[PDB]
């Protein structure tokens, strides 16, 4: 009964060929050519980094990693609080088909070990404040040959920074603008290994490329407008943070970051950076339903607040911020990014929105498995090319989640309405 399978429409702009590395390289190269185009802004220290800086350093890291001997048989871990440097090794690795495993930077040694025992990285990039945990983990995982320091210019405590690592490995006369990223099979080559005990979620490059179609979609993403700035407190190592940010880079936006929440810094940043869009994890929505300080800031450039909710809290937050509603999205680590998203300007309080392009969604009767019609409640199941290739070295868990037909069973109860909006119950 195809009428009861909700399908995404055609993408505004058709799905681009190329790896995720190649598409990020191509977009970023263009922005790099316009001086002063801002990529990231650290709200705490107030430092800006431009696309030219970001592009050049990413390309230098890609080439240095290649000369060091990394290739598609290798993985790297990136372990760090949100920062200006976080995406440099992520981009450099995607440029060369090296899989990236973000490790949650508040994981202790035990959680870290389990994460990295699944990802098995050869090189670990880490912030200064994570160095000790990584040193303690390296002891039990000798596969880690090299630790590189992210937020340092010079060597740090006997370890190379990203800058001196690059200098150690670049050929003479290296040209960042002549560099060409690696081409490979984007379905077979893993881009990201995300954590979901925790398991490892393998995401081929293909899932990111589809995300980049959604990201710049005027209905399912953000329209590419100049001088667009986003404020993001979301962890970069979590799919919500990872896949929104990569998409913002494709778009040329200014990504203003915070690595720890504070009420004044956050509202003052919205005001002073004239933020157009803001990202909140769910507990920060409850937080701003309680806030009264919002009223004291000029938030007239704010177009949207995006949520990775209860209909009550979302309604209150929208009102406090003087917005028509909340831009909700629903996704799992296992689906790369959001597979249901509030279509631009067509929000419904309490809905998670509509099926994104390339995807499909249904709800099924709980004890049965039978597909259901409008306004009927059952388990949400989704099918599309952003679904993980699988949990790493764990086929039983993978087969328990995704059926022989490619349907991923979300575990959540939902229903969809006559306009094809989904509601999670
Ligand atoms: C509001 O728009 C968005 C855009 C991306 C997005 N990703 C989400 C997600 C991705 C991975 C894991 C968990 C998530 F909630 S929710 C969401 C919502």
């Amino acid at each position: 009964d195809a009428k009861n399978i909700k399908k995404g429409p055609a993408p505004f702009y058709p799905l681009e060929d190329g790896t995720a590395g190649e598409q990020l390289h191509k977009a970023m190269k263009r922005y790099a050519l316009v001086p002063g185009t801002i990529a990231f802004t650290d709200a705490h220290i107030e430092v800006n980094i431009t696309y030219a800086e970001y592009f050049e350093m990413s390309v230098r890291l890609a080439e240095a990693m290649k000369r060091y001997g990394l290739n598609t048989n290798h993985r790297i871990v990136v372990c760090s609080e949100n920062s200006l440097q976080f995406f440099m090794p992520v981009l450099g690795a995607l440029f060369i088909g090296v899989a990236v495993a973000p490790a949650n930077d508040i994981y202790n040694e035990r959680e870290l070990l389990n994460s990295m025992n699944i990802s098995q990285p050869t090189v670990v990039f880490v912030s200064k404040k994570g160095l000790q945990k990584i040193l303690n983990v390296q002891k039990k995982l000798p596969i880690i040959q090299k630790i590189i320091i992210m937020d340092s210019k010079t060597d740090y405590q006997g370890f190379q920074s990203m800058y001196t690592f690059v200098t150690s490995h670049l050929p003479p006369g290296f040209n960042e603008y002549d560099f060409v990223p690696e081409s490979f099979d984007r379905d077979k080559t893993i881009a990201l290994i995300m954590n979901s005990l925790p398991k490892g979620v393998a995401l081929p490059h293909r899932t990111a490329c589809v995300r980049f179609s959604h990201a710049r979609d005027p209905i399912f993403g953000n329209q590419i407008i100049p001088d667009t700035a986003i404020l993001s407190v979301v962890p970069f190592h979590h799919g919500f943070g990872m896949f929104t940010t990569l998409g913002y880079l494709i778009c040329g936006f200014r990504v203003v970051l915070m690595y720890r929440f504070e009420e004044e810094l956050f509202l003052r940043s919205l005001q002073d950076y004239k933020i157009q869009s803001a990202l909140l994890v769910p507990t920060l929505f409850s937080f701003f339903a309680k806030s009264t300080l919002i009223d004291k800031y000029d938030l007239s450039n704010l177009h949207e607040i995006a949520s990775g909710l209860s209909k009550e809290v979302g309604e209150a937050v929208a009102k406090r911020f003087h917005l028509p509603g909340i831009r909700q999205g629903y996704g799992l680590t296992e689906t790369t990014s959001a597979i249901l998203i509030t279509p631009e300007g067509d929000d419904k309080p309490g809905a998670v929105g509509k099926v994104v392009p390339f995807f499909e969604a249904k709800v099924v009767d709980l004890d049965t498995g039978k597909t259901l019609g409008v306004n009927q409640r059952g388990e949400l199941c989704v099918r599309g090319p952003m679904i993980m290739s699988g949990y790493v070295n764990n086929p039983e868990a993978t087969n328990a989640l995704i059926d022989k037909d490619g349907w991923l069973h979300s575990g959540d109860i939902a229903y969809w309405d006559e306009d094809e909006h989904f509601f999670i119950v």
